[PDB]
């Protein structure tokens, strides 16, 4: 039974979402729809993207490393094509861990807006060895016109994979070859002290061919699962900031993904249907369901205000329904 | 909320691949006993649903509003950096105010003049401007933190809480450094090792350099029953590009519980379920043995490995199956 996937734990504190592994506190509708396919699981034991149910550190080992000038305190950009990423068990098409986000170029001297953001650094590719000056805050994502006129691409066909540092580094390298090393957790790129929108906005989220979307159904619409994340601008904001709070969101609790890649749940849910839990509010409730891509739906209609969970006190199964029945939206 | 049953807190995918350990969050592959007997209290709850450390379980990064930062050098350009305060001030952590959430529970060793420590925890972070929050950009680096006395010219690890410092330094040299009064730290909470060259050190930490606050309770060996950690490949400096299995040497980091266990043991109190005296007990089963893992009322987990300090590889693991509440005293049984 799909009941387990979500309880009470997962949505009251002790739940973080498959992106940014951030506490889940909130619900984002999304009645656009979207896709999502990196670190997502449905319920046929698969996933469409490169990454595991785990927050992998990434590490490419072919690509090419160059700055901008002389050579101290200089951008330093490393990119490759996708399908490159030949070590990686489920996918070549980037390393396991790397963000399903659009690289986004700067405007001038000021940083990008919305960028997903490690921290990491270029290594030489003959012995392991870092270089250690290239130690920086890189954006990564997916992109065309690398290294030096990227814009962001939304698909992993015939695209590039690129890191690029946000602040010059100290030491930079010209490496026609070198290896990349970012750890996992990001922090959204912003310069100054303003938050911006919820990170990634639908249309930044890089799919793999043959991802399915989430589309609205009536007034039932995906929904993603948000979280307080860091930012490069004002990097110690964080929940209730006097400058704006800063959210992430992934399409899944990585709890979630996690059972779903370790069960098959084919046999419990079919196309047309969702699994429905209700969640039970202080002062009201929703229902949320579940369908077979794995992508959760409430029904909000055309609203995208947050759900917050602070009051949240249980969520209780409700089972098997027809995706075409309006979920009660009761707050 | 009270539990009845320990059962739950072991199962086959914590150990088979799915579980990472609450210190490193690395992938747990093996078991690394300890005869010697270790403490940890950081990120490890017991079954009275109380830590005697400071972080959540839950990896994010670390943060702190208030410290000293400097450089040295003639110049100000490719410098080491070094982030200092007191333990006790992290007053903005809801745990506990001796350091921020997520801090290393580790010493950090001294260095300069362009030689590196082996064995420290390091990290990728940068030091920020308490006026506004905005990072001193140039600071960014991998640094070496963990609990001192002597910061900042003259750092000696330490293994207490009590009258020390928590500090940060960076391995390599940053772009452009900072002499400020009040500086804050930023870090990621996602470790590797301080390590030279392609060589793996010993497991990472070892027990002689854990760090506990007051009242931590050991996990002192009885009889031939002997405390374990829970072992997964980690990353070091020297040899980024190294993973399991690598030809310069695999380096392992160690934790004293998988971080599903303390979450769960952070949510749910057990205090009727088993008392001080007794273990819970759980059967391993591989494909050529098996063996007894008993988990104890402060959180910590033991084998009856005896003397020996070998790790065990759970590649072979079957699965979990829960025994029952057992005397600390029984031997656990170890037919590998």
């Amino acid at each position: 039974s799909p009941a387990g996937l979500l309880t009470t734990p997962v949505l009251t504190g002790a739940g973080s979402d498959n992106r940014w592994g951030a506490q889940i506190v909130a619900l984002q509708p999304v009645p656009s729809g979207f896709s999502t396919c990196n670190r997502h699981w449905n319920l046929n034991g698969s996933t469409f993207g490169w990454s595991s149910p785990r927050f992998s550190d990434i590490d490419h080992p072919r690509g090419n490393a160059s700055y901008t000038g002389g050579s101290t305190n200089v951008i330093e950009t490393w990119y490759a094509n996708t399908g490159t990423a030949t070590n990686n068990p489920i996918s070549n098409i980037a390393p396991d861990g790397f963000p399903d986000m659009g690289a986004i170029g700067f405007s001038g001297q000021t940083i990008p807006t919305g960028g997903w953001v490690g921290f990491g650094e270029v290594w030489n590719v003959a012995n392991g060895s870092p270089y250690n000056g290239t130690v920086q805050a890189y954006e990564l994502g997916f992109a065309t016109g690398a290294p030096n006129s990227i814009n962001p691409a939304t698909t992993t066909v015939g695209t590039q994979i690129v890191a690029k540092s946000i602040y010059g580094v100290a030491i930079g390298q010209n490496q026609q070859t070198a290896g990349l090393f970012v750890l996992s957790t990001g922090i959204v790129s912003t310069s100054g002290p303003n938050a911006t929108t919820y990170t990634p906005q639908p249309n930044s989220i890089v799919v793999a061919p043959g991802t399915p979307a989430a589309a609205p159904i009536g007034r039932n619409v995906p929904v993603m699962f948000s979280g307080v994340i860091r930012r490069a601008g004002d990097i110690n904001a964080g929940a209730g900031s006097v400058n704006g709070t800063q959210y992430g969101v992934g399409s899944q609790p990585i709890s979630v993904t996690l059972q779903l890649s370790l069960t098959n749940y084919s046999s419990s849910l079919q196309p047309g249907q969702f699994f429905v839990w209700q969640l039970n509010f202080a002062s009201g409730f929703l229902e949320i369901g579940l369908n077979v891509d794995g992508y959760f739906y409430i029904g909000a209609g055309a609203s995208s205000n947050m759900i917050e969970l602070t009051e949240l006190i249980d969520v209780r199964p409700v089972g098997v329904r027809p995706n075409t029945s309006t979920l009660v939206f009761n707050l």
